């Protein structure tokens, strides 16, 4: 890991703005960490589609995310492209279809169905590249822990941490994706409907799927991380809405999270954490404070490079069941 900026750029506390990459000007937020002396572990929190940035750092029901600097963590908060530097837009002119190619318009988070998305397949995009260099430079300002690089996020911004963890396996030392797609696709990279993604994990709910969340095909091996996968339960869906207001379903994330834990199970240098809650789709909702405190602190446990075997998982908040691997309690065995 290397400390850098873009020449000129002057990082501070709290917003930061202009930042140039990749053609783009982004922005992003910054609360150092309290009570640390000498390098700090890394939060980066990321909103999902209608939630704003300010809204998942500041706000208790969104998961009030600034709140891990308080708990010793450098937390550095990126805005939403589609929000043209604002921290608080919500949903207007992101919380809809992505365009040149992207799924999903609140990040670049996965190829779209169509062939337009098929340059997608072997780049990472801008917004994966966008969070590096955003590190990287706030890391020439404050002390930060190139071992405990960890980034997360709910809904669009759990797709997204998916899509990064795969992509920068050798940069975050891991992630916490909570209700993040995966968009299932078949094993020659196919895409799939939501329909039929979700019948393809049904199906064979403990095999490694494709998925137009990372490259194609998925990597053979990724680099050290940590991984926890969260789902909501029963409830956590998204219904999407049409042009006229009407609603429709339009992602289950129990297929989801179902395909990120086998693929993340199933690599030799990734301890993955399967965790499931019963608060639908939104930030997790019960204990939320104690949960964050809970899954940042589990995944500090775990610095890059750390052997799996040594890892060691203590029991999280009431409202959560989790244990490492994939998850198991989401589609029936085949023993059964
Ligand atoms: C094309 C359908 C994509 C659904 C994305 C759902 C995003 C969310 O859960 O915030």
């Amino acid at each position: 890991v290397k400390w850098e900026c873009p020449a000129g750029y002057e990082v501070k506390e709290g917003l930061n703005v202009d930042f140039p990459h990749k053609g783009m000007k982004r922005a992003f937020i910054v609360y150092p960490a309290k009570n640390v002396s000498g390098p700090a572990p890394v939060w980066v929190p990321m909103t999902g589609s209608v939630e704003s940035t300010n809204d998942n750092l500041t706000v208790a029901r969104s998961g009030a995310n600034s709140i891990l600097a308080d708990h010793g963590y450098t937390v550095i908060a990126p805005v939403r492209a589609c929000a043209n530097q604002d921290p608080n837009i919500r949903g207007e002119r992101c919380n809809g279809p992505g365009s040149n190619g992207w799924n999903w318009n609140p990040w670049f988070e996965g190829r779209a169905a169509d062939p337009s998305g098929e340059h997608w397949k072997n780049d990472e995009g801008p917004d994966s590249s966008f969070f590096v260099a955003m590190v990287q430079c706030v890391g020439t300002k404050y002390k930060l822990d190139a071992r405990r690089l960890f980034l997360g996020g709910i809904a669009s911004g759990g797709t997204m941490t998916n899509r990064a963890l795969l992509f920068r396996s050798n940069f975050w030392a891991g992630g916490l994706p909570i209700s993040g797609e995966w968009y299932v696709t078949s094993d020659d990279g196919t895409p799939l409907s939501f329909d039929d993604a979700r019948a393809a994990v049904a199906a064979a709910p403990t095999k490694i799927h494709q998925g137009r969340v990372g490259p194609y095909p998925l990597p053979a091996k990724v680099g050290p991380l940590i991984v926890m996968t969260v789902w909501g339960g029963e409830k956590d869906l998204w219904n999407c809405t049409r042009p006229d207001g009407s609603r429709f379903l339009c992602a289950d994330y129990r297929p989801s999270t179902q395909a990120g834990s086998n693929f993340f199970s199933a690599q030799p240098d990734v301890v993955h954490v399967a965790c499931s809650s019963t608060h639908g789709h939104m930030w997790p909702q019960l204990n939320t404070q104690e949960f964050n405190r809970w899954a940042l602190d589990t995944l500090a446990s775990h610095p890059k490079g750390s052997d799996p075997r040594s890892f060691k998982l203590t029991q999280p908040p009431e409202g959560y069941t989790c244990h490492v691997g994939p998850f198991t309690g989401l589609y029936a065995s085949a023993w059964s």
